[PDB]
């Protein structure tokens, strides 16, 4: 089938690459990277995202592999020394699918989050209203909001103090960015975590521009009415060759390895 | 159908329950609180976790009802001037159910918990070492460890920084109580989340006596060779009569009603 | 003596300010704004601080007074009912004396905060080593470092898991914004407290731009070598007439008024 | 001059003890357990304490040193191989002193803490009245209460979220311990650092007994009216020997060594 290799760009990526490639021309593997069923990252975690991204619009027919080069990553979690191995059972697997997050953005775009997507003020105080489910919960002042992916709890919003939950579950977390609490403004604090459905709105108080960041983009939108996050109804497929469980992916990369 | 009613004792609580026994008697409905289909709590959350482990072994059988004289509850979330109009529409609904947590304890025991379990230690100092899917995922030195469900994470859970979850979601969450984190041991810190089947295992390393909880009960086990969680296959049934979101319910608790 | 009011500009604060200035006309007061000796801000707690780094040359000769014309402040303490006597007793009073942070920015420029100094980066990714008296310390990654006065502690400080310091005791907080914590970067996570004379020194790993805040101005600086932070010699002055306890005003600001 | 040498119990320390006996021979040093002007710790932070509370009658007579047999201490700084080294130095030093902590149980008994104090309910809920200098500051309601002195902050203190605080400040920290926090009980959250002369005091709500703890003595005291914390004026005095700053031994103990 047609399958494409994407690069962090330094010395090992890009020899690894070229010996894969090499690799898969001794089967009946044909390089495309407009229409291909696989996608290989060699690099880190954010190679992937990248690679997430360039085919966000064919996600339904990829497959995705993650290789890293430099530390374990959580999505790229497969070393150097299997690629050999890797080409070959390629060349004749199983599907794992994580789910993903919907950002919309009124003034509408839409974007695809397979970490997280955050919303920070344009320059002055960050103030707005949190919505669920077309009910208002909450009116928030502070640095920022983050809503993470189940696979993306283990990034930015393990930093803001989230739960870490295990991909199978279709969920979306929101965390707050140093919320302030006194007698005035009142913020909920706790992480929250949303099932599928569920969707949380939030709606600009006085100032309308929002710097909306979207996995590595980020992007200063302006006159923003309302952004919206649910959990998609899309989701990205890993190709899956052997057991590596999320839970000692965590314990490798958080306890040691 | 069957009935009964508790009380949480005070006045307030037991002239509402012979007010609806009264009304009830209105209705073909007979008081039984040895086989009742109907429980109603009338009184805080600490009543309605009262009436749930009195009935744990028909849960099946049973439409769950809290009404709170005191302050909002998450399982009492209904007000006494409802009562009249409870009782006529109980008497001709819909229903809803929440995940439950499993404890089991070996030496073997097990347990039903509503909200949450945690383990502390008898006397001297804590130390567990923590396994997830039969794997060895960290060894925990600190106060103690909490299991909770997804109606329980506004409880205990909230307190200890863990995320509130929808419980629509059948999960549970594990959070920790000061843990010690320096170059010798090493926690992961984050509250975990955990799906359906995940066993979390809790395997003792030198002292074998733990306090364990289950909501309100407590009690000091002794030769505990294991302790071991998962969702439970059981779920607690509500009686259903009007919306009241989950969210509004944490809304109305926390930020102000 | 000569004194002069600054005013947050709405409607309730000028005219607070005019008929001060009127009650201070009774009596042998002369307004100036060059060479003050007593500086009252009406409006809230920004006003305040706008009206300290308005005459931050001229510390060691001002006594500072703050009237909230809104919700209670930490430097504007004292409402507006209280104007009368103010003016009456700052004709004829005891002065008291918070600690001050000195940043030094070097290329060198130096900046006197309030409340605190924050550090983010200009566009990508917030990489500084932490020098803590001449010794490496850790390397930070993240979205910022806060560093805070002790009357600081209850602003940015709080919302980021600071502690509150009572102002009597010389010294300065730093403080984390979402540090990464796995097997490659390790920060404390802790807050950290210094006291006098100590210094705290940022400097840069790649990225050598930064957005620096000092209360509310904020620069981006680029081409920085280093961020010297250290409790300064120089004192603010309050004008005292009663006693308002800092933990009083605590209680008042976040328990319940 | 007198002094006497306490140990961990295991082999290493032992005869390490007994090596350093030995030594000390060589020179004018006279071994007495009742009234040393040196006392030596050799094992760990908490063969340290117990050599604390042992001459806690004399403190103002004694200079303490700490050797770590095993990790790197905070009290217990000195590797085994520093220890002819130690004996050299003593025969013929400066000293340096750290805070401490009194608490004082009225039902009245006083102690003294290097570490910390603590406060826990007896079986039942824990709730207790917390008053800073006469002025009821909130209700707490949560598991307990940990007041910490400087040198204590990176024990306790720190894994219940404190700052971390350079023992040179004299002050105390009071950190909560999974307090509730809703529509009802309100607590600040935050840390608390005071300074000398300030007199923070628990005072019973409903239950009247408490498992109070000071370092590592825990006792279960009956009919407590009241608990009282304030900087003790008394300090414990170390030998010092060479530069090895607080800093470094917060950086080597959680960072890396
Ligand atoms: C760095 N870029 C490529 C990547 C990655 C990655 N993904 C994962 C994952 N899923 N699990 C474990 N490690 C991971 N690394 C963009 C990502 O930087 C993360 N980020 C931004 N600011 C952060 C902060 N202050 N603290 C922690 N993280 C932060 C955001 O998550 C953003 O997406
Ligand atoms: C009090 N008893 C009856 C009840 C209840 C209740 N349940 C909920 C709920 N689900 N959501 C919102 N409020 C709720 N209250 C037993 C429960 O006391 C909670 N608990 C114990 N120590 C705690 C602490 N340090 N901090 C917060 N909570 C603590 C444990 O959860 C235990 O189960
Ligand atoms: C708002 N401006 C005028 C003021 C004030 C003020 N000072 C105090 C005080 N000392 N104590 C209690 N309340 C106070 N309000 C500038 C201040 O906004 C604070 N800030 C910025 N971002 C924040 C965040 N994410 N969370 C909490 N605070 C934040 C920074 O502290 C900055 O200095
Ligand atoms: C263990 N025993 C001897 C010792 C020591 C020690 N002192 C220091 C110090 N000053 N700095 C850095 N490490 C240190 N270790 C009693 C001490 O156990 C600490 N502790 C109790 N429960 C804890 C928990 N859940 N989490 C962290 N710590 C806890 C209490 O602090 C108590 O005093």
């Amino acid at each position: 089938m047609k399958y494409m290799i994407t690069s962090k760009g330094d010395e090992k990526s890009d020899l690894l690459r070229l010996n894969m490639i090499a690799g898969f021309g001794e089967y009946d593997m044909e390089y495309d990277d407009v229409e291909p069923e696989i996608v290989i990252s060699i690099g880190g975690d954010g190679t992937f995202l990248s690679a997430f991204h360039q085919y966000e619009e064919r996600l339904d027919e990829i497959a995705f592999i993650g290789i890293h080069t430099g530390h374990l990553g959580f999505y790229a979690d497969w070393r150097p020394a299997e690629a050999d191995k890797l080409v070959k059972l390629l060349a004749k697997y199983q599907k794992v699918s994580y789910p993903l997050l919907k950002t919309t953005v009124k003034y509408e775009a839409t974007y695809l989050a397979l970490n997280e997507s955050t919303v920070k003020s344009s320059g002055g105080p960050f103030v707005v209203d949190v919505v669920i489910n077309d009910i208002h919960f909450e009116r928030f002042r502070g640095d920022g909001l983050c809503m993470s992916t189940p696979s993306g709890t283990t990034a930015y919003n393990k930093s803001l103090g989230g739960a870490l939950m295990h991909p199978s579950i279709e969920a979306m977390q929101l965390t707050e960015m140093a919320s302030i609490n006194n007698r005035v403004y009142r913020t909920i604090g706790s992480p929250l975590v949303f099932p599928k459905h569920h969707v949380v709105s939030l709606q600009p108080v006085n100032d309308k521009d929002f710097q909306i960041s979207v996995d590595h983009l980020s992007i200063l939108h302006r006159d923003v009415q309302e952004i919206r996050y649910e959990v998609s109804a899309k989701k990205i497929h890993f190709a899956r060759f052997r057991s590596f469980p999320f839970w000692r992916r965590v314990h490798d990369s958080f306890i040691e390895d």
